[PDB]
């Protein structure tokens, strides 16, 4: 359903609420330089372990920027000199479907990072969390080359008693990855995923799974 | 490397590194659009100098990290720039606010080169270590951006000795194995997820088989 993508076309983007390209001009040890980047929000990510199912909770969705990069890789020149053309040839929508950690932007003032992660775990994963349930795994710079944003990773264990039914949050597929093949899943090069997934899986297996 | 002066922020229109695009597509039969930046793929490489029992990392000023740190502390610093040229950030932050610790890394922007060759070029240019492409082992491939970019990053690993190190801006960091995990766990040390993962991966997957 969410992997069904047709009529894909690419065009130049002028104004956008989501793209804030900027250039920093600066003198570094006397020499004048410039650097191109984008203003973006900080973010949080949360890894959930469902102990009732012995499974890590991830999310699957279509990422248009991933899709377009995959189309370019397979058909070079697809995204060339665009500055509204139909992608011919194109790829199935599954080429842009990623596996990710539950994640969201820090763009609501008055909310702690924990509260942001709880809202995203509800809205994306259908899991009811309390902010005090969350343990900070790591904080780091994401996208140091083009974005200056901090990202904070949380972890929490959940049970099926915290899982919402089908429907509920008024398109994302919730993924439950069994611990059996979790490492093999992260190591699988044919599955488009993020470093947060790869790190989250190996961190959980080496830091949490032994103590269960 | 850390002496950063006259910092000012202006609009970015062209840029070889960020190209604004919109994907138009029908998903649930419904017409949608998505704005993103076309960017380069990248490679990173984690080096383990077995002569020194140290991981090799790089320290450098990252202007985007700096600007984000100046937006924090001086909110509105990165507001929309008008037509009177760049807006001076006076006062700003010391350059150290933008200094990161990272894996050796670089852009995939030279046609004809394999990913391994890009990694070797960077390990020489940034770390002063001579590598052959056959020395590199693929650790992980992943999407480093998914939301506003769709860039792929490939992480390599190799063991080196001092025999591959050249003799006597970027700082080469040699992180002893003894304190590596505590270094990676330290939130006061501005580092990337690549460093956190690379340290954790090395200590769990490579280190136990040494000695
Ligand atoms: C000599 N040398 C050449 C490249 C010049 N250069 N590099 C970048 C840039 C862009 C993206 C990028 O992404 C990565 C790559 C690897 C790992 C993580 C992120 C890194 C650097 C750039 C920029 N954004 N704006 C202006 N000039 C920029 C600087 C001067
Ligand atoms: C209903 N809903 C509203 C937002 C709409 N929307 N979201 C994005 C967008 C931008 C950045 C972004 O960053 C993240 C966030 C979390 C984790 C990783 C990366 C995520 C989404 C967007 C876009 N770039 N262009 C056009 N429309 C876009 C879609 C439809
Ligand atoms: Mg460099």
């Amino acid at each position: 359903s969410m992997e069904r993508i047709e009529g894909a076309s690419v065009g130049r983007c002028a104004a956008s609420p989501y793209l804030r390209p900027l250039t920093l001009h600066y003198r570094q040890n006397g020499a004048q330089k410039s650097w191109d980047f984008m203003k973006t929000h900080d973010s949080v990510t949360v890894l959930l372990f469902n102990s009732s199912r012995r499974s890590l909770v991830l999310v699957k969705q279509f990422r248009p920027a991933v899709y377009a990069g995959e189309v370019e890789r397979r058909f070079p020149g697809s995204l060339a000199a665009v500055d509204p053309r139909e992608l011919q040839p194109a790829l199935p929508g599954s080429a842009g479907v990623t596996v990710e950690l539950c994640a969201g932007l820090v763009d609501q003032p008055g909310l702690s990072l924990e509260e942001v992660a709880c809202k995203e775990a509800w809205e994306e994963c259908g899991y009811h969390l309390a902010p005090s349930d969350l343990r900070r795994v790591a904080t780091y710079w994401s996208g140091v080359g083009l974005t200056g944003s901090r990202q904070t990773m949380f972890y929490t264990e959940v049970t099926d008693a915290q899982r919402s039914g089908p429907g509920g949050g008024l398109l994302i597929e919730v993924v439950h990855l069994p611990l059996e093949g979790a490492q093999a899943f992260a190591d699988d090069p044919d599955i488009p995923k993020t470093l947060g997934v790869i790190f989250g899986v190996s961190w959980f297996l080496s830091q949490v799974a032994p103590n269960l």
